[PDB]
């Protein structure tokens, strides 16, 4: 389905693309290959869905927080420059992109955000959040406004949420989530006040934060090096400076680095190979791609040694140092996708904060909890003996999950006996192989039909059902498996009714004597 003997590239609306497409016409009139470089709206989620049909372009542009889910789901080929080429880039930009022990992509960029503010309306910039509110007052009565940045992707509010103790995985224990603890609550009940005290508007996008600031209506913004080309275009006197404190607590933003992976069903490996390693990853590629838009501080040793004189550079690694580089790990995309919904509805009035980081919390641990809660009852039903380790300090939910699906499932795979054993004989589960074959037939049973617990107890007691099978032919290493693709159907077609039911705790409740 991709096209063979052409370099297909997707890069993000934001970045240099245009520099890009320049070392695409390079590469060109060395080899004859033709690179087009695309930018798609909504490319992070177009990747996964193209991908996974042998789809989509031979190179994918995104920061690195999203290609352990792409390696997880087998999209993309795992990369083997040599030694002498990774010598080449910073260590910590290659730990970025490692993943369960393989290089996943090639890293390009370290971006992380900073204050950029307007030396002609603001010559000093605030050291706190806690003096926007007196700032905007000042900057109202001249017609101006203190702050505008984009609060439609919650990249840009992290950094308040995790000054004061929020986080996502605690170094990773994905077990341990920091979306609804009193930090993250505190960082996001002062954005909400911010717009509730019309210091700012709950609609503020990124096209709007970004013209406002390069207009001269607003002295400050929060954006990453990208925007530094438009600023400087604008004719704005501009500064980049430390982010805000909050509680006395450095603004710490989730740093991402700028990563190219390589399609697994590409027939051109070798060209974007080639192409990445010799001629973008080079002093000529990136300046290239840096003159059309920032970069920031490259991966590349030789060329971020002439950027680092830059101040603006140097302000966005002192931003770096205070932040934390993002998670590769899969349960990332979920992670944003329900802190995203958290921001908009926290800043709109849909919900209160403690209502929204409860319903993020729910959203960033579904998949884990889900899949405890299978794992361990696939697994007692095939042995026979329960699982002695802790459920958790938050797993309370798990236990009584785990508790009410033995007492409700009980009944379920008795009274389906007959229809499971016919089930399980007309397909032929065997291997690992067979259990890849089950997630295309439970998708396509959990396709139609209601939504509601019961279903999802029948699905689940059919797992046990086939988990016991299993075990009895001596393929106990296919019952984990045969949990995360059951857990994969359940939360992947179902997760906002999930989060509406209050994800586990619901399911116990619907279900209490
Ligand atoms: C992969 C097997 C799966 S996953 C799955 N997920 C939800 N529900 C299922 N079953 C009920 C239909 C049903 C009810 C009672 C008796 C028999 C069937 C439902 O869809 O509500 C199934 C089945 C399933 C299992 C065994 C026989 C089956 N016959 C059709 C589906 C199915
Ligand atoms: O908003 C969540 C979003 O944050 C990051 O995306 C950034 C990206 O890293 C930057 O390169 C820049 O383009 O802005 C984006 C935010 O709009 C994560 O990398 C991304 O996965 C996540 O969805
Ligand atoms: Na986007």
């Amino acid at each position: 389905k991709i096209e063979e003997g052409k370099l297909v590239i997707w890069i993000n609306g934001d970045k240099g693309y245009n520099g890009l497409a320049e070392v695409g016409k390079k590469f060109e009139k060395d080899t004859g290959i033709k690179v087009t470089v695309e930018h798609p709206d909504k490319l992070e989620e177009k990747f996964p869905q193209v991908a996974a049909t042998g789809d989509g372009p031979d190179i994918i542009f995104w920061a690195h927080d999203r290609f352990g889910g792409y390696a997880q789901s087998g999209l993309l080929a795992e990369i083997t420059p040599d030694k002498a080429f990774q010598d080449k880039l910073y260590p910590f930009t290659w730990d970025a992109v490692r993943y369960n022990g393989k290089l996943i992509a090639y890293p390009i960029a370290v971006e992380a955000l900073s204050l950029i503010y307007n030396k002609d309306l603001l010559p000093n910039p605030p050291k706190t959040w806690e003096e926007i509110p007196a700032l905007d007052k000042e900057l109202k009565a001249k017609g101006k406004s203190a702050l505008m940045f984009n609060l439609q992707e919650p990249y840009f509010t992290w950094p308040l949420i995790a000054a004061d103790g929020g986080y996502a995985f605690k170094y990773y224990d994905i077990k341990d989530v920091g979306v609804d603890n009193a930090g993250a609550k505190a960082g996001l009940t002062f954005l909400v006040d911010l717009i509730k005290n019309k210091h700012m508007n709950a609609d503020t996008d990124y096209s709007i934060a970004e013209a406002a600031f390069n207009k001269g209506e607003t002295a400050m913004t929060i954006n990453g090096p990208w925007a530094w080309s438009n600023i400087d275009t604008s004719a704005v006197n501009y500064g980049v400076t430390v982010l805000p404190t909050f509680k006395g607590q450095p603004s710490k933003p989730f740093v991402g680095v700028l990563s190219a992976g390589i399609n697994a069903a590409s027939p051109n490996k070798e060209l974007a190979k080639e192409f990445l390693e010799n001629y973008l990853l080079t002093d000529e590629g990136l300046e290239a791609v840096n003159k059309d838009k920032p970069l920031g501080a490259v991966a590349l040793k030789s060329y971020e040694e002439e950027l680092a004189k830059d101040p603006r550079i140097a302000a966005t690694m002192e931003n770096a140092q205070k932040g934390e580089i993002m998670p590769n790990i899969p349960q990332m995309s979920a992670f944003w996708y329900a802190v995203r919904t958290a921001v908009i509805n926290a800043a709109s009035g849909r919900q209160t904060v403690d209502e929204a980081l409860k319903d993020a919390q729910t959203g960033s641990e579904l998949y884990r909890q889900s899949l405890e809660i299978i794992s361990r009852y696939l697994r007692e039903q095939a042995t026979g003996a329960a699982d002695t380790a802790p459920m958790g300090a938050s797993g309370a939910t798990s236990r009584k999950a785990l508790e009410t699906l033995r007492r409700v499932g009980d009944g379920v795979q008795r009274n389906h006996e007959t229809a499971f054993q016919g089930m399980l004989r007309k397909l032929d589960i065997k291997n690992e192989d067979d259990v890849k074959s089950l997630s295309r037939v439970m998708i396509h049973v959990f396709s139609d039909g209601v939504t509601n617990w019961g279903r999802i107890v029948t699905l689940i007691s059919f797992g046990a059902f086939v988990a016991k099978h299993l075990k009895t032919i001596n393929q106990e290493s296919c019952i984990e498996p045969l949990a995360e693709s059951i857990t994969d159907v359940l939360v992947r077609t179902k997760r906002d009714w999930l989060v509406k039911q209050r994800g586990w705790d619901g399911f116990v409740e619907f279900f209490h004597v």
